[PDB]
């Protein structure tokens, strides 16, 4: 029981916005069971409780209405892949607000979306992922999903 009608104005001004660029891998974790804000919340727990620390790699992320595409410049857990739309049906940051402290030397944000497993319909499992360039934060990654993917109004205002 929710009442609520969206306010799904104009999509054309959100689609005239896009981000691009380069992000740090932490980790997906199968969510089978999990799901939702929950599910987000999991794989962070299960990115610091299993040892020793992950290995996180470098990759490209793409967001567009056709869902979420990444790739990769290293060749090694894998080369291309994308999500349809019709999957991503949740995204935004961990929950537990928890960082990710990068093997240089400091923290950062960690973020990451639940869809459905491109192999089976029935397998959830989330991606988790970390703020690489400080330029395009999380924050402003996420947010314009659940912007566009989901379909939330706009946050900050804009004249004209």
């Amino acid at each position: 029981g929710s009442s609520g009608s969206s306010g799904m104005s104009t999509a054309a001004d959100l689609l005239r916005q896009g981000a691009a660029c380069s992000v740090l891998y932490l980790t997906s974790v199968e969510t089978e069971s999990l799901t939702g804000p929950q599910a987000v919340a999991r794989a962070s727990s299960a990115a610091l409780s299993c040892s020793p620390r992950p290995t996180p790699a470098v990759v490209h992320f793409k967001v567009s209405a056709q869902g979420i595409t990444l790739t990769d410049n290293q060749r090694k857990l894998f080369f291309r892949r994308h999500y349809p739309v019709n999957s991503i049906t949740f995204s935004s940051t961990d929950p537990q607000d928890r960082r990710w402290t990068n093997p240089d030397g400091t923290t950062s944000k960690i973020f990451g979306f639940v869809a459905k497993k491109p192999g089976s319909p029935w397998e959830n499992v989330c991606h988790l992922f970390a703020e690489l360039d400080p330029d395009q934060p999380a924050g402003a990654i996420v947010t314009f999903i659940t912007k566009v993917l989901l379909g939330q109004r706009k946050s900050g205002p804009s004249s004209g």
